[PDB]
């Protein structure tokens, strides 16, 4: 888009009514094209901004999903860790009884 | 209700800008109405460039804001996958230990019956 000082210069060249009609129409073309392109680019950058805001919110919502999924996973892992410890104790106890009964069987086998 | 412009008007519409351009085309136009029309274009353009610059800087901040949000989302999703994989591993080891305990329970009864039979043989 034209800078305000360049727009002003076109305005001041158009201030002379003695200006040649070829440069008069040329300057009028400059303002016309510049303004049409300006409104187009303005509208373009406007919708770009509204979409970028939706882009932010979607990213934040994908972050809300991810952080909550992680937290649930961490809690479930801790719960299973507690349950695993209990089961390890049961297996250790059952292993010791297996050894005890293995020893008892050998004694019985030697006595028969 | 634009507050960048004179009055509550917003930017000139392309047809209104064009009408002013066609008023400056008249060689009979009064020099006072020529200066008036040039003033219209001047005020409108300065006010429009002001609002344009503001929405311009707004865009760069949303762009940095997007990437920071997406990268904090990349992190969060990576954290979640790490957590879920650890949860899966804990589930597998818990399943293995539950299988081991069931096996040992079956073995205990088997040996209990064996002991009884052997003891009855004494």
């Amino acid at each position: 888009p034209l800078k305000p000082e360049e727009h002003e210069d076109i305005l001041n060249k158009l201030l002379d009514p003695e200006l040649a009609q070829s440069e008069r129409t040329e300057a009028l073309q400059q303002l016309r094209v510049n303004y049409g392109s300006f409104v187009s680019e303005y509208n373009d950058l406007t919708k770009d901004l509204s979409q970028l805001q939706t882009e932010v919110e979607e990213a934040v919502q994908e972050c809300r999903n991810a952080e909550e999924k992680a937290k649930k996973a961490i809690t479930d892992a801790a719960m299973m860790a507690e349950e695993l410890k209990k089961e390890q104790d049961t297996s250790a106890h059952l292993e010791r009884m297996k050894k005890n009964m293995e020893q008892t069987i050998k004694d019985l086998q030697h006595r028969l």
